[PDB]
């Protein structure tokens, strides 16, 4: 009976995902614990086409976030539109999308929605790598308390401090229609590396007001505060002698975020739906960093404010149904970057009274418009769409006295097709226009080269999704041509150089109830995810034909879940092929361990859990192991000041506990 969908991202509804005309996967809270995950990257790596490397480089700590889609640069997750409840996660979405500080926590999420394809019309910028939305816990219908905790240790490591992550959830909605939930997640501890002491406090206040069935308000308040020592990389020599140690004693990072979000929804009938959402974030991210013969301090402040009205309406036009969607977003961001320093030879860390060699202020004003129309005709669902952005960015240098500006547009036309083969089998194809902005650090290069234009990408997908209840599976191909990247892939970036890369591959995954074969395998489930990704450099120059760095060709997982009665037994494997660390693709390892072939690997993990039941508070206990065989591996950081080798996670033991009231 014609019902308007409107926001298909939202809380990642199972049905919206199945009906999604493009590559898209979701992992829900219920499945976080099975692999002992407490961090975002641990869940993201379980999704095909996604590579979320262990802490390294600038982001050599838990406050940052590292991940890349289909071979796009993983460092500081700048190639995908990262959001939490639709709200921009970056402290500078347009000018500085690098998540050196990523104020979000797994413990406060109900799910992770990765939309690799089909979201370039409604979401941006940095949409070349699809969109990733972190869905926050829902306000319980009726008063509810949930608490959980996980503890980890690496026996073979010299680091004896454990790592603990906890989460608290208390909330409910009163009969008057007003509900609010307190979501808190925290992290205390060190990983398997020395100099990794960490503290993170993520506190949110989520509210919902539905006096009636037409008017609904929503609010989200968050206070994120953290700090962490940064292990850093090791040269080959130090790594061989002791791979747990840190030779970057000064490296430390800290930051905080204050967020306020308010929204309103007007739905008169099931055919019309209006939405307006406004937000404001204040961010302070700083840290000590050893740089050459000096130690630096880099305070950076950010202000982001946005407002977005959206409208959705369905109507019949003959035998076809049309759900037209229109949206508008105004976003304004402001920044201030400073860098203090002292001589390392001296015995004091830099402070506000130390001299500084950088004092810049940047900002962006963006106007985004989008229009799409979901047309249901027969078994088809064709969706043509158009997104348009007008961006104005500037960088003001107080030391040099310069002031630079760039003004450009990003027109992105798209078309996605969904064809329903059967009640439980879909087909989809699509193409979208994606773009990367002119980052603040690239404005100088942009104006000097006289070419101010967005980083442009054109994606194409073809895939299928299946679910007969006993077997769920999906497979699809993707093609991505990403041009005019201000970051060149040549060994030497020049003013006029522009990066150009191609990403092609296959993504797939499946889950099967083996109980349909024999009662001997009842409650026995098997699964696997896999992605063949070939990211290549097609920029004319000294690296043309080479492979994009940090992009394994093969990556995925396989596992079996056995749930007899109240028990849960998990077995899982993570694997990926090798990767290069630089654009030149050098095979031979350098003495500082910053460059050279990075081996692939295959790890095994297991876990045993028990659900006690309704009375003693649905108590959940568990013990598990990551990297059972203690298989040795490592990743590298190439360009940053703490570059070098980073020991991969060794055999790690963990315990989990959770209560629900």
């Amino acid at each position: 009976a014609l019902t308007v969908v409107g926001d298909w991202l939202g809380d990642a509804r199972e049905n919206d995902v199945f009906e999604h005309a493009g590559a898209r996967d979701v992992i829900r809270r219920e499945d976080f614990a099975k692999t002992g995950a407490t961090t975002m990257r641990e869940v993201l790596n379980r999704i095909p086409g996604v590579s979320a490397p262990e802490n390294n480089g600038t982001g050599s700590h838990d406050l940052a976030m590292n991940f890349g889609i289909r071979g796009l640069n993983p460092r500081l997750a700048s190639r995908s539109t990262v959001l939490m409840d639709g709200i921009p996660v970056p402290f500078a979405p347009y000018g500085q999308p690098q998540l050196s500080l990523a104020p979000v926590s797994l413990g406060n999420m109900d799910a992770i929605d990765v939309v690799r394809g089909g979201g370039a019309v409604r979401y941006g910028p940095q949409s070349v790598g699809g969109v990733v939305n972190f869905v926050t816990r829902a306000i319980p219908q009726d008063f509810g308390i949930e608490a959980g905790v996980e503890g980890q240790l690496s026996p073979t490591s010299s680091q004896n401090n454990p790592k603990e992550t906890h989460n608290l959830m208390v909330g409910g909605t009163a009969d008057n229609g007003f509900g609010t939930a307190l979501l808190y997640s925290g992290t205390r501890g060190s990983d398997w590396r020395e100099h990794s002491a960490t503290r993170i406090d993520d506190l949110m206040l989520k509210s919902k007001y539905a006096p009636d069935e037409v008017h609904t308000f929503n609010s989200l308040l968050q206070y994120y505060d953290g700090e962490a020592d940064m292990p850093g990389g090791l040269s080959r020599a130090d790594y061989d002698a002791d791979r747990w140690q840190s030779t970057r004693p000064y490296d430390r990072f800290w930051g905080r975020r204050k967020l306020a979000s308010l929204g309103y929804q007007f739905q008169p009938d099931s055919q019309h739906k209006f939405n307006i959402q406004g937000f404001y974030t204040q961010t302070l991210r700083s840290g000590y960093l050893e740089q050459g013969k000096r130690i630096t301090l880099s305070p950076r402040n950010y202000w982001v404010r946005g407002i977005e009205p959206r409208y959705s309406q369905i109507f019949m036009i003959g035998p076809s149904a049309h759900e037209v969607g229109v949206g508008y977003r105004y976003l304004n961001e402001s920044t201030h970057e400073m860098r203090y320093y002292t001589a390392t030879s001296s015995g004091q860390l830099p402070s506000g009274s130390s001299p500084y060699d950088r004092d810049t202020r940047s900002g962006t004003e963006a106007h985004a418009w989008y229009l799409d129309d979901k047309i249901d005709i027969g078994n088809w669902t064709i969706t043509p769409g158009m997104r348009f952005e007008h961006i104005e960015s500037y960088q003001n240098n107080a030391i040099t006295g310069t002031h630079e500006e760039v003004s450009y547009n990003a027109p992105l036309p798209a078309l996605n097709v969904l064809y329903h083969l059967t009640d439980s089998w879909n087909l989809y194809a699509n193409t979208e226009g994606s773009f990367g902005t002119v980052q603040y650090s690239q404005i100088g290069k942009a104006v000097q080269s006289g070419n101010v234009e967005p980083e442009k990408a054109r994606t194409w997908e073809l895939g299928t999704r299946y679910d007969d209840g006993a077997l769920t599976a999906e497979m699809g191909l993707f093609l991505i041509n990403f041009n005019n990247q201000y970051d060149s892939n040549q060994t030497n970036d020049t003013v006029t150089a522009r990066g150009k890369t191609r990403h092609t591959g296959l993504e797939t995954q499946a889950r099967y109830d083996l109980g349909t074969l024999t009662p001997t395998l009842d409650n026995v489930s098997i699964y696997a995810s896999y992605a063949y990704v070939n990211a290549e450099i097609r920029e004319k120059g000294d690296t043309y034909g080479n492979l994009v760095p940090f992009s394994p060709k093969h990556k995925g997982t396989l596992g079996v879940d056995y749930k007899p009665g109240n028990w849960t037994f998990n077995l899982n494997s993570d694997f990926q092929s090798s990767q290069f660390a630089d654009n030149a693709n050098t095979v031979k390892e350098s003495a500082d361990g910053s460059t050279g072939r990075i081996p692939g690997f295959m790890l095994w993990g297991a876990r045993v859990a028990y659900d006690f039941g309704p009375q003693m508070a649905d108590l959940n206990l568990a013990f598990g192991v990551k990297n059972i065989f203690d298989q040795d591996y490592f990743i590298r950081s190439y360009d940053d000041n703490n570059k070098g080798i980073y020991a991969g996670q060794p055999r790690t033991l963990y315990m989990q506990g959770s209560l629900k009231f």
